[PDB]
RNA sequence: UGACGGCUCUAAUCUAUUAGU
DNA sequence: CTAATAGATTAGAGCCGTCA
């Protein structure tokens, strides 16, 4: 017979002061942080897509209910929520003719007909931003669902075009770092999902009973990206500044080999939240080895402790670098002496591997989402899914599976990891959820990780996060 | 790519030992 | 260097479900 420990809630806080464990109660309630005047919206697409997104610009003004409120709160419609104007009146239309995407996707070369869509969609914008006065805050990407099934990585149709992956999300938002244009992707049948249909008289996606969860989501991403700021973590320690590591092989560069890219977040004077990427691939040619030289690994460091430094005027006490991989002692050695002597050092390997189950017995329903199953003062099981008694259901399937949180480097108190973690899952602005599966330290880092491999070298990149998601 | 979760098919790398070079 | 047996790790792709 084990014990199980409960960890609390973290709690995030909005508008007058005030807290809640839910960000859509939060927001309906007290409202967003800081205070916007409007969103002015910039569209480029076809006829069809400008008729769409007018449509549900207009759809998402009213109060939206979803079937099951306990489940998911209402949508009491976007102003009433964010307190700014965001309408189907400061729309700047760009339109883009039904014969230029007809046929460049023709090549029957999915490098080339990529390259194209992505050169002819980026031009339009660039010119616009560059040549006119009209003021733009968000532009809104609507693309055909005829293009979306063609450009993924394996795709097959029923010169400096081979140096990107033949992604048309990844490289469209890398191409556009250089310009720092934020943007909004969406296809057509995600906001017309009533007319796109199936043999049967249906949607092939239904939205009928959780479309107020589509207008938060939508309208969460639209506030971010404008912006804005809707939620911050209540309480995050002071001097403690958490770091974020995430491995992706850069496919196809002459070679096999893999880069690094990383995310930091912090509390700065006048009680903000920093979270902001740290960009700039660092490389190592070997094919399969997932670590640092001490090279590449000195200057990480250097510059991590030099960001906060600068932002602060002191190094942070304490730093946690979490990570999905094991540390070394070659590059965890190179580690230590750039760090200063008043700063203590954490590296905690976080895993979702060891296959581990819990079943309640005589009952129907999942485990909690704070039991923590403490196995060493190095080692534990968190479930980050599982029941929430707000919500009254739990957040995934089956029977979720833990995550190991395993104190890799240095020394630390694993309840103190496990808190900090646990309230790392709660800043999910890609997102209007009750709260994540693992930290968005590990997320966001790889969202950044992701786009910054799909182009050839840009120097400096964007460090802000709407420039990425 | 509006989110998230759960599965499945695949490919490397490391460590140990053996063997033709 | 090449070719097999394992254990213990890692990163990629693709498909399905969300209510009653
Ligand atoms: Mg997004």
């Amino acid at each position: 017979m084990k014990e199980l420990i409960y960890i609390e809630e973290p709690k995030i806080l909005f508008a007058h002061g005030q807290k809640c464990t839910d960000a859509r109660d939060g927001l309906a309630l007290f409202g967003p942080l800081n205070n916007l005047y409007g969103i002015k919206s910039g569209v480029i697409g076809t006829k069809q897509g400008l008729k769409i997104f007018r449509d549900y610009l207009d759809h998402i003004q009213k109060p939206i209910y979803n079937s099951n409120s306990i489940t998911r709160p209402m949508f009491p419609g976007f102003e009433a929520v964010f307190d700014c104007k965001w309408e189907s009146t400061g729309i700047t239309f760009k339109e883009v003719t039904n014969e230029d995407i007809g046929k460049f996707l023709y090549n029957s070369s999915t490098h080339k007909r990529t390259y194209d869509l992505v050169s002819l969609f980026i031009d339009k914008i660039i010119s616009a931003n560059k040549n006119e006065d009209e003021n733009v805050d968000v532009w809104f990407v609507i693309v055909p669902d005829e293009i979306y099934k063609y450009c993924r990585p394996n795709s097959v149709l029923p010169a400096e075009t081979y140096n990107y992956d033949a992604q048309f999300h990844d490289q469209f938002k890398a191409r556009l770092l250089k310009h720092t244009i934020p943007t909004q992707i969406f296809r057509e049948s995600t906001l017309a999902w009533r007319d796109f249909k199936n043999a049967f008289g249906l949607p092939i996606r239904d939205f009928s009973k959780i479309e107020g969860h589509l207008a938060w989501t939508i309208s969460t991403a639209a506030f971010y990206k404008a912006g804005g700021k809707p939620w911050k973590l209540s309480d995050v320690r002071n001097g403690v500044c958490y770091l974020g590591l995430v491995y992706k092989k850069v496919e196809k560069s002459k070679n096999p080999r893999n880069a690094c890219c990383a995310a930091q977040m912090f509390l700065d004077n006048g009680d903000g939240t920093v979270f902001k990427g740290e960009v700039g691939p660092w490389y190592n040619p070997k094919n399969g080895q997932y670590h640092l030289e001490p090279k590449e690994a000195k200057a990480l460091l250097s510059q991590s402790l030099q960001s906060y430094k600068e932002q602060i005027g002191e190094y942070p006490k304490e730093v946690f670098i979490h990570a999905k991989t094991r540390f070394n002692h070659q590059e965890w050695d190179a580690f230590l002496e750039v760090t200063p002597k008043e700063t203590n050092l954490v590296g905690v390997t976080i895993s979702k591997t060891k296959p581990l189950k819990l079943y309640k017995t005589e009952g129907d329903y999942t485990i909690l989402r704070g039991n923590a199953y403490v196995v060493n003062e190095r080692s534990a099981f968190l479930w980050t899914v599982g029941y929430v008694p707000k919500i009254q259901t739990a957040l995934s399937m089956e029977v979720p599976n833990p995550l190991f949180i395993e104190i890799n480097k240095g020394e630390a108190d694993i309840k103190q990891v496990l808190k900090d973690i646990l309230s790392l899952t709660k800043l999910n602005y890609n997102a209007c959820i009750f709260a994540d599966g693992e930290p968005v330290t590990l997320r966001f880092a790889d969202k950044i990780g992701e786009i910054l491999t799909a182009s050839t070298d840009i120097k400096t990149p964007p460090l802000a996060f709407k420039y990425y998601i």
